[PDB]
DNA sequence: ATTGTGACGCT
DNA sequence: AGCGTCAC
């Protein structure tokens, strides 16, 4: 009843760059523009990797982790632009470039928790309270939100659609209330618009978003309409639109936990979990795991939008996979080598940039026919930015993993170099 | 022969 | 600490 906690405390939006790779490669390359293209690393084996798709290309259906090969038998006229390669790997530097420009815009409106390279929450609780005292009673105009929808309307041309379901929204509205949570999240969705705006003109850039009360549901509305529009979810919205919601479209249920509570509870919906009590869920998921499902499948979550622009880590991979993988001594130096200079040239700029130092190496790797993705994961001190000393470190760290008696057995399958725990500087 | 990331939980 | 899960 009165006591019950609707979990309608914040306005929180998820912001998703549009097929991002795809975007940056277009802004550079206006031939690309309004085309099925793709972005593709590597090209020897099977014409390369798809990693990005513009929409006109999944259209044809084209994904991403598809050879490009088999892309071009789905969309002949299919373009691709190709993943810069130094030092013998895909280097992704242009796209991080790209998506600090468009973090630091959205900074600009809202603090941000940066969740992807291309994805941030936004935290619009207090923006929505200044916007608010700002209007002082005026209703909230169509005009104001060009490109929203709002879940579950209309009720009782998909542009007609779209400002149908938007007037059923704003005529209910009571902009009297300064505290109704369905009056906040409008105002969330007018701030999102203008953030969305921001960045278009700033960088070219279009972009998705979601805005409800909490991360997940913001996740999920960002989803709904897409590309280059923004929904919202509303806590009222949740009773409909959960009754028909596959359980692994939520945030962190699409994989082996998702698939346990289908099989363990009998159910396929996120709705149906509200049959259920909590200490229920607790005993088959958890207590953690429990409480999250009952409170989430109510439309309720907790997790903070977390003041985080930054990533935590600077990390550098590679896969060597099939008969590429990694059988002397030479070349597993000369691949932590390689490694090691990229993520040295990438800290030092990040020390530069962000007043900080990493002060941990993480080493990891994969042996052949391993059945896990990370076989080994050591760590050493990382005391000084400096490629040779840092690979002689991991070699050092990992040497012990070779079983021959100038040979490398078994064959390594991927190298990994991470720079974690960072202190300021 | 999805690759290259990156966040977080468990024990 | 090292390993596992999840998503991007
Ligand atoms: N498995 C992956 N390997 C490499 N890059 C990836 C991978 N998954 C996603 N990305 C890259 C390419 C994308 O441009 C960028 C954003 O990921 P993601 O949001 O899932 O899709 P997308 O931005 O390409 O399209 P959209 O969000 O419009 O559906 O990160
Ligand atoms: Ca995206
Ligand atoms: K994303």
């Amino acid at each position: 009843g009165p006591h019950m906690a609707t979990g309608q405390d914040r306005v929180v939006a998820l912001v998703d760059m549009d097929c991002f790779f795809v975007q940056v490669e277009q802004r550079q390359n206006p031939h690309l523009r309004n085309k099925p293209c793709a972005v593709v690393q590597y090209k020897s084996w099977k014409g390369g990797g798809i990693i990005a798709v513009s929409y006109e290309a999944r259209a044809f259906g084209v994904t991403r982790s598809m050879w490009a090969d088999d892309a071009k038998k789905l969309c002949p006229d299919l373009l691709l632009a190709q993943v810069r390669e130094s030092r013998g790997k895909a280097n992704l530097t242009k796209y991080r470039e790209a998506s600090v420009e468009v973090m630091e815009i959205m900074s600009r409106f809202a603090v941000i928790e940066r969740a992807s390279i291309d994805e941030a929450y936004v935290d619009l609780t207090s923006a929505v309270q200044e916007r608010l005292q700002k209007l002082q009673g005026q209703p909230i105009s169509a005009d104001l939100l060009p490109s929203t929808y709002i879940e579950g309307l209309p009720q009782g041309q998909k542009e007609g659609m779209r400002k149908q379901g938007l007037f059923q929204w704003l005529d209910s509205l009571q902009i009297d209330n300064l505290t109704s949570p369905d009056l906040q999240l409008t105002v969330g969705a007018v701030i999102v618009e203008e953030m969305r705006a921001a960045i278009e003109r700033e960088t070219g850039f279009q972009c998705s978003a979601g805005i409800s009360h909490n991360k997940v549901l913001a996740k999920l509305a960002c989803g709904l309409n897409k590309p280059n529009r923004q929904t919202l979810v509303s806590h009222g919205s949740v009773p409909q639109l959960f009754s028909q919601m596959p359980i692994r479209k939520i945030r962190s249920l699409g994989g082996k936990l998702g698939a346990s509570v289908i099989e363990i509870l009998g159910i396929e919906y996120m709705g149906e979990l509200t049959q259920f009590t909590e200490s229920q869920l607790q005993s088959h998921f958890g207590e953690k795991n429990g409480s999250w499902l009952y409170a989430m499948c109510r439309g309720i979550e907790h997790d903070p939008v977390k003041p985080r622009q930054l990533p935590k880590t600077i990390g550098c991979s590679k896969n060597f996979p099939g008969k590429t993988a990694l059988a002397t001594r030479e070349q597993v130096q000369w691949w932590l080598l390689q490694l090691a200079q990229e993520l040295e040239e990438r800290l030092t700029k990040d020390r530069n940039d962000n007043d900080r130092v990493a002060t941990q190496l993480v080493v990891s790797i994969r042996v052949q026919g391993d059945k896990r993705l990370s076989s080994l994961r050591r760590c050493c001190a990382l005391t000084r930015y400096d490629a040779h000393k840092m690979s002689h470190d991991a070699f050092t760290v990992i040497k012990n993993c070779n079983t021959s008696g100038t040979e490398w057995s078994p064959p390594l399958t991927m190298l990994f170099l991470c720079a974690t725990k960072f202190s300021a500087s």
